[PDB]
C-alpha cells in the first residue's frame, strides 16, 4: 500500500445543513459563498472556518444551485430548473435575472468576468456571454452536444467537457463556433477532465487511473498511471494546490496527495474516517482550499504550522 502522508491538512467542518454542496467562490480572502442542493446558500466572513445560511425569496426551494462565481463584489449563481441570481454588493442582496425560455437545457456553470460581463454554459453545452449584467445574452455556441458528465474551465477561458457516456471529451475556446470532439484518445471510460497549471490536460478514467496530456501535443496522452496501484478505488476530482502539489479525491474516503506533479502519491489516511464522498476539490490560493462533500460536511485546508514556505 502507498505511503501515508505525514501531515493531514484537511479539517472537517459540519455545515448547518445536510444538503450536498455543489460549488464555492470567494469575493476575497475572507468573504465567500457556497451553494448546493435545495437552494442551499451560505456565506462566510472568516475565510471559510464558519458559514451562515442565507435564505432567498424564491418562488420555490427545489432549485439545485450548480455554480457560483464572483469577481470582486459582483457575483452570479445559476441552477436548475433554470434560475440565475446576480449581486453587485458581495451578496448583501441578490436579484433574480430572467432567463430566455429558449435556453437549451439548464445552466450548469457561470463564470464572473467582472464589470457586468459573465459567461454561462448549459448542461448540453450551449455557451452564452453577457456584457451588460445579464440584460442581454449573446450565443457563442448553439449547437448542443448532449449532457456533459463533467465540465472544467482553463485560466484562458477554454472549456473541456466529458461526454455523457465517457466515450469522448469535447473542447471549446473563445473564437470557436462549435465544440471540438476528441475521439479514441483512450480506450477507457472517461470520468473527469481539467487543466493543469502548465497548460496540459488531465483525465480521470474509471478504474482509478489518471493521465496527463503530452506537452508537445494536447491530442496525445501519456501512460495511464494508477496512483494506488490497485484498480479497486475510483477517483472523482483532481486539483492543484501549487504547480507541484496535486490532490486526488475518490470513493471510500480516498484522498491522495502528490508532491511531484502526479508521478508519486501518498495517501491521507486521517480522512478515511470522514463519512462523505469527496466529490470536488477547490483551491483558491496555496493556503485556502476546500473539499466539497455530502451531509453538509466540508473539508478545509489548514496550512502546516511546521512547513516554512
Amino acid at each position: 500500500s502507498i505511503p501515508a502522508l505525514d501531515y493531514n491538512p484537511w479539517e472537517a467542518i459540519q455545515l448547518p445543513t445536510t444538503a450536498t454542496i455543489l460549488d464555492m467562490s470567494f469575493i476575497d480572502r475572507h468573504h465567500g459563498w457556497l451553494v448546493g442542493v435545495n437552494a442551499t446558500l451560505m456565506e462566510t466572513r472568516d475565510g471559510g472556518q464558519t458559514w451562515e445560511p442565507r435564505t432567498l425569496v424564491l418562488d420555490h426551494s427545489d432549485y439545485r444551485f450548480n455554480s457560483v462565481s464572483f469577481q470582486g463584489n459582483e457575483g452570479w449563481i445559476v441552477g436548475e430548473p433554470p434560475i440565475m441570481l446576480h449581486t453587485t454588493d458581495g451578496g448583501q442582496s441578490w436579484s433574480q435575472i430572467p432567463l430566455d425560455p429558449k435556453l437549451p437545457g439548464s445552466p450548469r456553470l457561470i463564470k464572473a468576468l467582472g464589470n457586468g460581463s459573465a459567461e454561462m454554459i448549459t448542461n448540453v453545452g450551449a455557451i452564452y456571454r453577457t456584457k451588460d449584467s445579464g440584460k442581454n445574452w449573446q450565443a457563442l455556441v448553439q449547437e448542443a452536444i448532449g449532457v456533459m458528465r463533467n465540465l472544467n474551465r482553463s485560466p484562458s477561458g477554454e472549456y473541456v467537457a466529458v461526454s455523457s457516456e465517457g466515450s469522448f471529451y469535447s473542447t471549446w475556446e473563445p473564437g470557436q463556433t462549435a465544440w471540438e470532439p476528441h475521439n479514441e484518445t483512450t480506450s477507457e471510460e472517461l470520468h473527469n477532465m481539467g487543466f493543469t497549471p502548465d497548460g496540459r490536460l488531465w483525465m480521470i478514467v474509471n478504474g482509478g487511473k489518471i493521465a496527463f496530456s503530452d506537452p508537445d501535443n494536447s491530442e496525445n496522452w501519456g501512460e495511464l498511471l494508477s496512483p494506488l496501484r490497485r484498480n479497486s478505488v475510483g477517483f472523482l476530482d483532481l486539483a492543484y494546490r501549487t504547480p507541484n502539489e496535486v490532490w486526488l479525491a475518490g470513493g471510500a474516503g480516498a484522498l491522495l496527495c502528490s508532491q511531484d506533479g502526479g508521478q508519486t502519491w501518498q495517501q491521507d489516511v486521517d480522512v478515511k474516517k470522514v463519512p462523505s464522498n469527496f466529490y470536488k476539490i477547490l483551491f483558491f490560493s496555496p493556503d485556502q482550499g476546500f473539499i466539497l462533500g455530502q451531509k453538509g460536511i466540508l473539508l478545509r485546508y489548514v496550512t502546516d504550522l511546521t512547513a516554512a514556505p
